[PDB]
């Protein structure tokens, strides 16, 4: 049973604005969703200091990419307090219509698509490298779903059946033809140590066979 929703006009447009752009410096999408992750796990970190219980589902707090070059993906795991339902239907746990507003104005007024995050909408730099973008989610108070975009204005919810991750947020990025530069090891380590080298979480770069 999958739901299929329409994206609200404002993000649409953040979203082709993203897509079409010509804009070189596509490798902040990994500093944005690290940042992502980072106050995620702050989050569930700030709620077990005065209950410990909130860790049951999982007491390792960390960060794991994972290139895949035969799936031609690469995915972003933590372990942070993860999305209800209500909270991917609302924009992925964003306020993503006033910052998209924000962000837009910035544009026309000096900035450029790097700066994104301060926008709270840096989720959405992801489809600067993806055609599509695959989230999992677990949060203590929901069951564990799976949303999904390929733009073009419409996303999707279902149940997720797969393999159960105990507390956090899982993005997939299925990556575009010509951006598989981001699934190679020293291409992720570069990006990681320039942009992400002061998060307080330990983050592992899986290797392939
Ligand atoms: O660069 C501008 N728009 C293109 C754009 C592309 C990506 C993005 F995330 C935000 C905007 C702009 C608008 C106003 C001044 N500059």
């Amino acid at each position: 049973e999958v739901e299929t929703f329409a994206f609200q006009a404002e993000i649409a447009q953040l979203m082709s604005l993203i897509i079409n752009t010509f804009y070189s410096n596509k490798e902040i999408f990994l500093r944005e969703l690290i940042s992502n992750s980072s106050d995620a796990l702050d989050k569930i970190r700030y709620e077990s200091l005065t209950d410990p219980s909130k860790l049951d589902s999982g007491k390792e707090l960390h960060i794991n990419l994972i290139p895949n070059k035969q799936d031609r993906t690469l995915t972003i795991v933590d372990t942070g307090i993860g999305m209800t339902k209500a909270d991917l239907i609302n924009n992925l746990g964003t306020i993503a219509k006033s910052g998209t507003k924000a962000f837009m104005e910035a544009l026309q007024a000096g900035a450029d698509i790097s700066m994104i995050g301060q926008f709270g909408v840096g989720f959405y730099s992801a489809y600067l490298v993806a055609e599509k973008v695959t989230v999992i989610t677990k949060h203590n108070d929901d069951e564990q779903y799976a949303w999904e975009s390929s733009a073009g204005g419409s996303f999707t919810v279902r149940t997720d059946t797969g393999e159960p991750m105990g507390r956090g947020t899982k993005v997939i990025l299925h990556l575009k033809e010509d951006q598989t530069e981001y699934l190679e090891e020293r291409r992720i380590k570069e990006i990681v140590k320039k942009h992400s080298q002061f998060i307080g979480y330990p983050i592992t770069l899986f290797v392939e066979k």
